[PDB]
């Protein structure tokens, strides 16, 4: 498993983390030295654990599915919390067994759970104690709060393990929450459209096939072409398969 704790947590604590989630993942190899994910697991081995602890060090377990880093739910007490997807109800087969079970009301897709949470990613404040506030909604589990809480959990971990940009973004809200970025937002979005263009790039003299329009820092519109780019050479860490 990987594990972060918020109590006595700093910069250096939360790369460690991100680089520990990222060496977790099995690869099929690299594709322009980036980690390439499997195309398919099995059982239990489809999952990798993360425990997160706030501040007051209460912790839940999240499970997330390897084949794309989206988490699948989480332990807490004798109760675990599946989303309400067919990829998740899979996981519950296999991970923290002997819990309780509950189906949460939606599938952990960003428009169903911005939907739930009543407000886009765009609006939530993310950083180390958005973080801590996540953990404590799913520690208690307030139904209410749950879908924002996974929605920051989310971005601070899966989206972080994938793009060292946002691994920074994090990092730079350690003691003050912000709204994400335009330019977080675009990546979290075009991931795996990232990950099918730089595979397609590899027999095309790394030129895609079509082109992702990225945002930059002034949420201005980059179409990334090809593996040239910033993106692909010092930003994305892990593809889909
Ligand atoms: C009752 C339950 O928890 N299982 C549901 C399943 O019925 C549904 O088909 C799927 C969405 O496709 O999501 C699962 O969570
Ligand atoms: C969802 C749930 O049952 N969470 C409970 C929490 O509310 C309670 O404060 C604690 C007592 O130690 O046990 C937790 O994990």
């Amino acid at each position: 498993d990987v594990s972060f704790s918020l109590s006595g947590s700093s910069s250096t604590s939360y790369s460690k983390f991100i680089g520990a989630l990222r060496k977790a993942l099995p690869s099929n190899g690299t594709v322009y030295n980036i980690t390439l994910l499997l195309s398919s697991a099995s059982g239990a081995s489809r999952y990798t654990l993360m425990k997160l602890s706030n501040y007051d060090g209460k912790a839940i377990t999240v499970a997330i599915d390897v084949t794309n880093v989206y988490i699948m739910g989480y332990l807490v007490n004798s109760t675990s919390y599946f989303f309400n997807e067919s990829d998740a109800k899979l996981a519950s087969q296999y991970v923290f067994a002997g819990s309780t079970i509950v189906t949460l009301p939606y599938s952990g897709n960003y428009e169903k759970l911005q939907t739930a949470a009543g407000k886009i990613r765009e609006k939530i404040p993310l950083g180390f104690p958005a973080l801590d506030s996540a953990i404590t909604t799913l520690f208690h589990y307030d139904s209410t709060a749950a879908a924002a809480a996974f929605l920051v959990i989310i971005q601070t971990t899966a989206e972080s393990s994938r793009f060292k940009y946002i691994e920074g973004q994090i990092i730079m809200r350690i003691s003050k929450n912000g709204v994400p970025s335009l330019a977080t937002i675009s990546l979290e979005n075009e991931w795996s459209a990232l990950s099918k263009q730089i595979q397609l790039a590899q027999t095309n003299n790394g030129t895609f096939k079509t082109p992702v329009v990225i945002m930059d820092a002034g949420g201005q519109r980059v179409e990334i072409g090809n593996v040239g780019s910033k993106v692909v050479t010092k930003n994305i860490q892990l593809l889909l398969n």
